[PDB]
């Protein structure tokens, strides 16, 4: 509009405005205290209200990137707390905003969020409800600087709903802790899922993201025509382009417009949207993003009639390559909800390479006649992977499957730091607990598309301080071949065994007071250090060392030896 901050304030309302601005500052300035961010948000909100009253007021005609960029450099502790980040304010937009994105720390070096007792949180929630929810938006945004901002507003609504219901219950802990544990897990998954959308945009461009969007939406909305799916992909690409670039006010506004358009044209998109569209606005967008795949229309013609057996295959492809390739991806994705997105991208990439060399010959039809037969090896390749990994997971359980994959990937890339290897390998085991129960119909889009997210975690956490060129090679190769690049890696022989440090294998009584999950990570951290020292150690001897450590921990926690049990286990 005329005043951009007034257009977003009037579309989103003050509540969502204040919350999104808070996320914005917390994602860029991740080290500043909570009190300093509230003043900026309130100063932005007071300034925004003056523009709603008069759009032609002072400073109201500036762009959102300019207004947000200027207020960022007003903090006196910018260069003393963030270092060289202040040097980037000497640039105009958008050259200034692009640097601020580079300084977002994916591992921001922040203490773990200790959760107070249930009676303490409930008293604080009743004292100041607005401040209590602001600290939740603040603490999550810092540790997740790319978190899907409109989706974070929804998590805050459920976080508020969990306390409103449970703090009046007779047994508050039995009510609240299950909801909080589920909210944290679903929030970590949402963070990692969105971190791949931004990496795909910031490292491979919109074309690679629109192809991903076309595939998944065609599996999800098979009844919709191509022009309808393309319209949704165009609107969805602009949303995540803004969210990943920090334009959180435009992202949540455009997402609400997109959610509203789908519901007013559901009969042209999908039949699974009747219930999702009867929810409040913030819940409406979340429901649509997780709706089931609609039933594809019955009696569909084969792709060979329009893409292999036609006198205008090369004619329509030459007239518009990406449009013709986008129709092939759409027609194939809608018919195959059992394929993963990344697989459909490989089949489209293969179909593209064939049309580039065959359409230049004199007999194109005889050249690309058997193009679909080249897809058989690509389809069976991830099925052998999932089948072998799920059989290994069903015979060990999640924890032993995590350790099995923890030793496997430590031997592949031993240079990666231990905290990064532990988190990634633990998440590589959670995909087994989530997908290996589905039948072979819905198992591939579950497993392989979640491996895309987890391996992206390895890429971003290694992108900061690279220590291994093997991860860099698989991360910057072609995005869609990331998993095959890692699944084909062998044990790194050029890695020299690390030095021996006894302080790493020394513990205290603090390990007994930790939770069972925190104890597993404490032990798995010691397992990664064991594999680095002896890369050629057999898996059975690695079990003999882990069986002694798993027994030594239980021995010292039961026996009240005043942690002298841990000190005596020195050698
Ligand atoms: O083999 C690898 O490289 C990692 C396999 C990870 C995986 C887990 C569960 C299902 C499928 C795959």
């Amino acid at each position: 509009h005329k005043s951009e901050v007034a257009h977003r304030f009037k579309d989103l309302g003050e509540e969502n405005f204040k919350a999104l601005v808070l996320i914005a500052f917390a994602q860029y300035l991740q080290q500043c205290p909570f009190e300093d961010h509230v003043k900026l948000v309130n100063e932005v909100t007071e300034f925004a209200k003056t523009c709603v009253a008069d759009e032609s007021a002072e400073n109201c005609d500036k762009s959102l990137h300019t207004l947000f960029g200027d207020k960022l450099c007003t903090v006196a502790t910018l260069r003393e707390t963030y270092g060289e980040m202040a040097d980037c304010c000497a640039k105009q937009e958008p050259e200034r905003n692009e640097c601020f994105l580079q300084h977002k720390d994916d591992n921001p070096n922040l203490p773990r969020l200790v959760r107070p007792e249930v009676d303490v949180m409930c008293t604080a929630f009743h004292d100041n409800e607005e401040t209590f929810l602001k600290k939740y938006l603040y603490e999550i945004a810092r540790r997740h600087p790319y978190f899907y901002a409109p989706e974070l507003l929804f998590f805050a609504k459920r976080y508020k709903a969990a306390f409103t219901e449970c703090c009046q219950a007779a047994d508050k802990a039995a009510c609240l802790l299950p909801k909080l544990d589920e909210l944290r897990d679903e929030g970590k998954a949402s963070s990692a899922k969105q971190r791949l959308k931004c990496a795909s945009l910031q490292k491979f461009g919109e074309r690679a993201f629109k192809a991903w969007a076309v595939a998944r939406l065609s599996q999800r909305f098979p009844k919709a025509e191509f022009a309808e799916v393309s319209k949704l992909v165009t609107d969805l690409t602009k949303v995540h382009t803004e969210c990943c670039h920090g334009d959180l006010l435009e992202c949540a506004d455009d997402r609400a417009d997109l959610a509203k358009y789908i519901c007013e044209n559901q009969d042209s998109i999908s039949s699974k949207l009747k219930e999702c569209c009867e929810k409040p606005l913030l819940e409406k967008s979340h429901c649509i993003a997780e709706v089931e795949n609609d039933e594809m229309p019955a009696d569909l013609p084969s792709l060979a009639a329009d893409f292999v057996e036609s006198k205008d295959v090369c004619k329509n492809y030459a007239e518009a390559k990406d449009v013709f390739l986008g129709m092939f991806l759409y027609e194939y994705a809608r018919r195959h909800p059992d394929y993963s997105v990344v697989l459909l991208l490989r089949l489209a990439k293969t179909y593209e390479t064939t049309l580039e060399k065959c359409c230049a010959a004199a007999d194109p039809h005889e050249c690309y006649a058997k193009v679909f037969d080249e897809f058989k090896p690509l389809v069976e390749e991830p099925q052998n992977l999932i089948k072998q990994n799920c059989e290994l997971f069903e015979q060990l359980g999640e924890y032993k499957f995590q350790n099995a994959l923890l030793v496997r990937y430590t031997k592949k890339v031993p240079q990666v730091s231990t905290p990064t290897l532990v988190e990634v390998s633990r998440n590589l085991g959670k995909v087994g607990s989530k997908c290996c129960k589905h039948p072979e119909a819905k198992r591939m889009p579950c497993a392989e598309d979640y491996l895309s997210v987890v391996l992206n975690q390895l890429c971003v956490l290694h992108e900061k301080t690279p220590v291994s060129d093997r991860v860099t090679k698989c991360c910057t190769e072609s995005l869609v071949n990331r998993r095959p690049c890692f699944s084909a890696l062998e044990v790194d022989e050029t890695y020299v065994p690390k030095e021996f440090n006894a302080e790493t294998f020394t513990f205290h009584a603090d390990i007994c007071t930790l939770s069972e999950k925190e104890r597993q990570i404490k032990k798995q951290t010691a397992l990664v250090e064991l594999v680095k020292h002896k890369p050629k150690a057999t898996k059975e001897q690695l079990k003999a060392v882990m069986d002694d450590f798993a027994a030594f921990v239980e021995k010292c926690c039961k026996a009240d030896d005043k942690e002298t049990c841990f000190a005596e286990e020195g050698k």
